[PDB]
Formats: C-alpha cells, structure tokens, sequence
C-alpha cells in the first residue's frame, strides 16, 4: 500500500534477505532489499551523523554517514523520484528492534526542500530544524513506540527506565506538514536532510537499524514490521 | 474564544469604532480597536509589501508597509506575547469586504521563527516561503472564501470571473504546521513575516482590509466577522 | 595562468572553435571549448534565470536556464572540482562583446556554499544575495568595463547613455571574500548559484555571452579576451 | 580615530573606570565606559554562548549571554546605529589580557545581516557561519596575537604550548568582507550575531574579557589597548 523511499542505517545483517554480511547503509526503493549498499563501520555508543541529498536535475539520491575522528561511508543510487513518489509526501525517521536490540536515539534532525519555478525569483521552500525535542512536540506525528522529551531527545524505539533498549519495538516520527516535491512549472527540485543519532546496545549484536524515509502523506507502520523490516515494509519482497 | 494578535492593513476608516479618519496600519491585541496605528498612504491597484518583526528580548511588535517609489509607514507596540498567546500557535492572513469592497490578493508570503535555547548551538527553527500558490496547496488551511491557484495567487476574499471583487466576503489562510513561540529553556524567541499584496477596487472607497495574525491553533472565522471585523473578531469591543 | 571553471550562456555561435550552430549553454573546464553543451532558445530582451549546482559526493556540475512561460535548457557534466580548482577560490560573473554586441545586464545574483565536516553539527557556510546593486558596491571586485548602480543593476559590459550596448567590451564582477570549497575533514561540499540576466541587442546577431565562473582568487581579465573568449580565456585552445 | 560599537563580556571589574564590582556584560558606544551593563555570573572553564541582535525599526541593541543549565544575563540599549556608524563596516571579535589573564577561545561564530528595500522582494543579505577554524582562514583578518587552527578554534589572545594563557596580550578577528548596514532605500536593516566562547584561567581573577564589535572597515588595534581597553579603545575616556 504505502510507497516508501528510504536510506537505511542497517545494523544487523540478515543475509537471508540480501543484506551484506556486515552493518551497512543502503538505499531502499519500495523494498527492504536495498538497490545499493555500502559497508558501514558502525560504532556502538558513539554519536554519528547522516546526510542525505537529492535534486531533480541529476536524479541521484546520495547519503553520507560519519562519526567524529573516522572515515565516512557513502552510497548513491540513480533514481528519478518523480516516477516513484507522489507530488506531496511526508518525510520522517523510523527504527526497529527484534530479537536483538539497540537504542535508536535521535539527537537532532534538519530538513530543507526547495522548488524553483521558471518565474523570475519564484522559489518555494520548507525548512525545519530540531536540536531538541519537547514532551509535547506538536509539529511531529509520532507512530508506534516513538516518544520525545527524554533528555530532550527523540527515542524511536522503547527504552526502559534504566536506559536499557527493548526488543520487538517499532516507532516512527514524521514532520507534520506535507512536503511538495514536484510541481509542473518547477525547473529544479531538491532536498537535503541531516540527522544525528546514538545507537547503543549492551549486546555484541545490535539490531535492527534506523532509516530516514519519504512516503505518501498518510503512511502508517505496516503490521509486523518490527525487526528486519525497519518499521517500513510489510514483508521482505 | 479565540486569542488574536494581528497587524491590520485597514483600508476603510470606521471612526465609530476608533479608526483614524484615513487608511492606516495598526497593531491589534485581542480587539479590533488597535492599540496603536499609523497613517498609511494606500495605493489602489499597486503591489505593496508588509514586514512584521518581533523578539522576546525587546518585546516590541513592529511592522513596516511600503510600495515601490514611495515612503514607508511604520507602527510599533510594546507587548509581551508570552502573556497574550499560548506556547503553540498558528500564523495566517485574513481579509474581508462588506458593503464596500476590494480584492485582497496575496502574491507571496514568507515566515521565519526561531527559538534559541541555552544549550550550546541548540536552536529550533521553522521557515516557509510561498512565491506562488497552487490549486491544491496542502500546507495551507483555507477558511471561508479564500482560494489559491488563480494566476498562482492567493485570493483571500471572493472575486468574480471578470476579476471584480465581491462584498460581504471573508477568508483566511493559515500555515498547516503549528508554530512554537515559547519554550521554558529559550533565551531568545523571534519571528519575522513578509507578504506582498495587491488591493484593488473599482470604487473610491475600498474596504475592509488585510491582516497578518497569530492565534490559538484551532482558530476559525467568528460568525459575522465580515466587513470592519476583518474576519478576526466576533464584535467591536 | 588562471584556472577557470565556468558555465557559459553563449549567444554567438563561433563554429570555427567548436560552438554548435545555435545559441547554447555549456560547461567550460579550463578551455572555451565546452566539454558539454545544450541548445538554448535565447530570447532577446527578456529577463532569464540561470541556476548552477554542484556537490562533492556526486561530482556533477549542472546548470538550468529558463525564461518565464518557456521550457528550460539544462546541461550537466561529470567533473571532480577538487582535481581542477584550488582549495580557496573566488566566484564571479563575466561577459563580453566583440564585432557583434548586446547588453549583459545582471539584475540579481545569489550564491551559497557549504562545507559539512565529520564533527557533530560542524558546518561552515557562506551565502550572499544581491537583488539590487549600488554605485559603490564594496563587496564586489569589478574588473574591466563592469559597473554597478545604473537602475540598481550590474552592467558587465559597456552601455552608452541611450542604453545602446558597445562592442569590444569585457567586464567581470567577483564576490570580495574568497570561498572555501574543499577542506580535509569535509564529508560533503556543495554550492548553488542563481542569477537573473537581461541580454538585449538591436541586432539580429547578439554576441558574445555571459558566464558564471569559479577561479583562483587572484584571477584577472586575460589580455585580448573580448569577443568569443568571454573575458575568461587567453586563447581558443 | 576608529568608530567602535561593541558588546563586552567584561571579566575583570575596573571600578576606577566605571565597571560595576563584578563580571558584567555591557554595551559600549565609542567608549570603554559602557552605556549600560548587567551582572554576569561568569563560569571559569565552561563554554558559554552570546547572542546579539539589532534592527533599524526599533533601534535597540540587545545581547543575551548564557551557559548550559544556568539562567541567562541580558542587556539592552536604545541607540540608532545610523547615527554612530558609517554605511559600510566590518564586524569582528576582540579580546585582551593584562596583569591578569585568561584564555579567550572562540569555538564558533555566526552572523547574518539583512537590508530590505522598498522594491518588491528586494532584499540584500550576508550570512557566514564558522563552527571550525583552519590554520589558513583566508576569509578572516587576524590582528595582533589572534591565531586560528589550534584544535579548530580561534584563540584571540596568546596561549602557550601547555595551554596556559599569557598576560599583556591583545588580538582581534574581523570578517574579510565589508558589511552594508544602511542604504537610502532600505525600509528595514537588521543583524544577528552568535558566538560560543571558552574563558579559562588558572587564577581566581581572570581578565580582561571578550567583545563582539562593529567598526569602520579599516579599523586596527589601538596602541596600548591591552588589558582593560579590550583591544578596542585608545584610552579610558
Ligand atoms: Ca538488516
Ligand atoms: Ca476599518
Ligand atoms: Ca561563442
Ligand atoms: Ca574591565
Ligand atoms: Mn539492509
Ligand atoms: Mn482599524
Ligand atoms: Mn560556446
Ligand atoms: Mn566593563
């Protein structure tokens, strides 16, 4: 039902469904089986940063993930989003845990989209930036186990009182306002997203990951999408 | 019921309710009877621009209106918005006509709000800019007679096929996402709004005006607020 | 001597040096002989808009040129600017006339460059926007025949009192501050430029064109670069 | 000679020249004897943040300084900068030490100035943001003992190898490009500056302070302005 385009930070290798045998970043177009992936040297307990960029002229979705003092990981995929997504969409973050677990903490999130028309100086834009989340964040649609306010952070999946991450959890956060990514008179459409995250697990095998995604405006968590499905897909096809 | 703070571009002098005897700009705090006004040399048929600014440190709401090749008009009022408005609000534009009429056309509208916390680099922001409006503008809540899409403009009040403005009309447009204007750890909160408009009337006496306003999130047009009430107030108290 | 990367809006076809036989837009890397070009339906006397974009992840320089009510023209070229340009550069606009002529008027110009480091939230940026130019524009380095202030515009090449464009003219405008386009710890570097122009000629054959360019910081107009050389190259190799 | 407007973070009370008997923030208009001050609970060794704002409509220069987990300090002063400063100015940071000392480390610095003209959509802007400084920062004019690059920070005054601050030191950093703060057709001019700093001293009595300042473009450090004069004034009048 839902149309999903996402950049996944996959912490657990499910080789039975196409994941490489190591943590990786990937670009998912309507399927959890990434169209392209790159090895990611994930660091348990460290704050990392992900940057996602795209523009309608080049038609290439690219993402870069890094941690301080370390080399980055990058992945790119040629795709025309006009042919995949509706004209109006919502953007958000999703995460899940299953048998294995980890905290999926978001410390900041910014997004900027621009539509440049052929009229002189005619440019439409939307920009939001969160460097702190409140208990009652009215401009976010929280789904599943996601909550905001703990230490000013956004916890996508369940975490107990003692800070311990729970398994079989799924949660998403979408920006309240729909986003216009295509318009008939637009000559250039582009967006850039950045978010900082903290994945921590008491185990040697963290799971399952975090994903930045773009979807139809009325998207909701598919049934049974905990674990390897990242709260984004109904199955592994 | 609704809590309204607005900057009015009042084209018709209703001296019976406190308006000066000439077109004027004014600052309205919960009442159509402006707390402060300034003479405005309105130009029928010309595109004008209004700028509104405010910050929590100075606690002064100021507005400047101008037309190309002409001197500007300015008005300021000392007011602490924390004591007038809720923590979360919606921002919008409103206009009305009555026995007398005019077109209340909006050609562009931008808004920027910022909340700077005491945490290092911790800043929250929201910014939107419309230089063109579509027939289906999903990020705007249109109320009353307001419509978008005609020539790429936002028509706040009714205009016939031949471009002729109708009387007894009222319409408003609010940005979809609520806006956070106060937070317990914020050291500075501020906003700036800019919109360009075209007020045109076939008559020597245009009415009634356009207003930029901030209100509780669930604000709706009060009954009988056409004409002198600008689609904002239930009465003239 | 100078290192030049430029996007040319070439109004005169010099087929003897590789130009296609029609006005065109092209990407020039250290040579006036464009690495790639696209047909451009230039409109004499109309205000057009050019958009240029690039990022270090995709390594693709793309440009889009359009006029109101018309289809756009686009050109892209895969090039790693890190391998062509120095770490610090200046950005500017250049234009020329020769035997044939045209006005090379710039009405607005904006530029944004960003360097995102691997440190958390660590981002460096520079942004400038001119929608009007003054007689004494201290933040611009004017070279050759370029002047600012006439009607608030930037005239890159000589125009007489009666508004008539002169031949054999060359002029450039560079932003005063050097721009940092590469840094050892940067994970993503990108820039976007936009400018609106008005090319008008009394003749059926306008020449020679306008170009947005990036160069070493101490770049100056090469001798004899009027005409087909666009004020950028010392010869046609 | 120089014309100086500055916001001082004064760490040492020189009661003989008008300082209150405690660390304080103040607004200086052409004299080190602040026109207005406010008590500042300075924290040795902690990273603080200063915000400075001003607009031509309200004509009020305000500043807010804070540290994480602490209440802020604010100071405001009504002053028309058009009557004090030239049309073109440079903005910068200055610091000094004398008999007593402290490190005057700047970790980030951002600035935004806007000039809104009466022409439709006509707005000029300049914005820069440094979250990291390089050894060779070509867009900064360093004066005196100021250096960049150590740990990616800007050290305004001398610090030895072991990180120990030196006395009798003075240094300033100005942004390379001049800034336009007034224009004949501007209806609103405004600026906002933010910088984070780390003042650390091995002594119970740190000195002398840091100041954000605006000056004529060719401003240089006055002779003998170490110590209480903050590298800004030639004497204490
Ligand atoms: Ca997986
Ligand atoms: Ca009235
Ligand atoms: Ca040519
Ligand atoms: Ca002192
Ligand atoms: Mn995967
Ligand atoms: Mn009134
Ligand atoms: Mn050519
Ligand atoms: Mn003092």
């Amino acid at each position: 039902a839902d149309t999903i385009v996402a950049v996944e930070l996959d912490t657990y290798p499910n080789t039975d469904i196409g994941d490489p045998s190591y943590p990786h970043i990937g670009i998912d177009i309507k399927s959890v089986r990434s169209k392209k992936t790159a090895k990611w040297n994930m660091q348990n307990g460290k704050v990392g940063t992900a940057h996602i960029i795209y523009n309608s002229v080049d038609k290439r979705l690219s993402a870069v993930v890094s941690y301080p003092n370390a080399d980055s990981a990058t992945v790119s995929y040629d795709v025309d989003l006009d042919n995949v997504l509706p004209e109006w969409v919502r953007v958000g973050l999703s995460a899940s845990t299953g048998l294995y677990k980890e905290t999926n903490t978001i410390l900041s999130w910014s997004f900027t989209s621009k539509l440049k028309s052929n009229s002189t100086h005619e440019t439409n834009a939307l920009h939001f930036m969160f460097n702190q989340f409140s208990k009652d964040q009215k401009d976010l649609i929280l789904q599943g186990d996601a909550t905001t306010g703990t230490d000013g952070n956004l916890e996508l999946t369940r975490v107990s009182s003692n800070g311990s991450p729970q398994g079989s959890s799924v949660g998403r956060a979408l920006f309240y306002a729909p986003v216009h990514i295509w318009e008939s008179s637009a000559v250039v459409a582009s967006f850039e997203a950045t978010f900082t995250f903290l994945i921590k697990s008491p185990d040697s095998h963290p799971a399952d990951g975090i994903a930045f995604f773009i979807s139809n405006i009325d998207s909701s968590i598919p049934s049974g999408s905990t674990g390897r499905l990242l709260g984004l897909f109904p199955d592994a096809n």
